[PDB]
C-alpha cells in the first residue's frame, strides 16, 4: 500500500506488472455457536470453534476482479 | 440401628412389627465420563 505518487513512480521503470486482474474470494466466512459449545456457554463459560470436529478426534466460488499485479 | 439389647426392649411391647421380608436393589448406579464430557475435561477442567 502506497500513496498516488509513489505507485507512479514505481510503475514506471521499477517493478514490471504480471497481470492486470485477479480472481479473489467473495463471501466471509461464518461462525455460529450452536449445538455443543452453546451449554457449554451457558453452563461453564467457555466454548470451542471446531467443537463439532475436536469432539469427534477423540475416540467456495470467487469472482475475477480488475487489480494491478506486480514482480 | 441400635444395639442387640435395644431392639430385644424395642420389640417387646413399644414397637410394633408389620413385615418380615423386603426387596432391595442390588446392583450400583454407573457413571462413564466418556463422549462429550471426555473432550470438555482434556480441553477446559470441567464435565456434567
Amino acid at each position: 500500500v502506497t500513496t498516488a505518487t509513489l505507485k507512479r513512480q514505481l510503475l514506471q521503470g521499477i517493478l514490471q506488472i504480471d497481470d492486470t486482474a485477479a480472481d479473489v474470494p467473495v463471501t466471509y466466512g461464518e461462525m455460529v455457536l450452536q449445538g455443543t459449545n452453546l451449554v457449554t456457554a451457558l453452563v461453564m463459560g467457555k466454548a470451542v470453534r471446531g467443537m463439532d470436529d475436536v469432539a469427534r478426534h477423540l475416540l467456495p466460488v470467487n469472482a475475477r476482479v480488475p487489480a494491478d499485479l506486480v514482480i
